[PDB]
């Protein structure tokens, strides 16, 4: 059913953090979160703000629109701060469509499975970071 009151069912993270140390996570989560509207914005904001010592975050560098699959863009304040080692943190969000659009060519098993479970009213919404699925969310409507 189409409604303006969804409800997250399950959330998992794929993109590891090995290559993303305190510095990476700080900058990424910093700007990334600063460019979000989640109810945890204030939290992440104050956190990265106290960890870096700067109130500058939420800079948009790259912009990519996708009317039909999702959206994506690169945001990072690290460049404006350090002003020496700029790193555009790419962040895209979409459903099975986008996930597959960049995940692979086509899979009857993946599409069939997605639609198979979607019959329960569940919505597929994952987010990729740096061209790599960082996390995936599954809503239950």
């Amino acid at each position: 059913a189409g409604h303006m009151v969804p409800r997250v069912m399950r959330v998992l993270l794929l993109g590891d953090v090995a290559t993303l140390p305190l510095r990476k996570v700080l900058a990424v989560v910093g700007t990334a979160a600063a460019s979000s509207e989640h109810p945890l914005g204030v939290a992440v904001t104050k956190y990265c703000k106290e960890e870096l010592g700067t109130e500058t975050l939420g800079y948009c560098t790259d912009f990519q629109a996708v009317p039909g699959c999702g959206i994506g863009c690169k945001v990072s304040n690290v460049e404006g701060i350090l002003a020496a080692v700029p790193q555009t943190f790419s962040v895209l969000i979409g459903n099975r469509e986008w996930l597959r659009r960049n995940g692979l060519t086509i899979s009857s098993d993946v599409s069939d499975a997605m639609t198979d479970h979607e019959m329960k009213g569940q919505t597929a919404i994952l987010v990729a970071i740096d061209g790599v699925l960082c996390g995936m969310i599954a809503i239950a409507d």
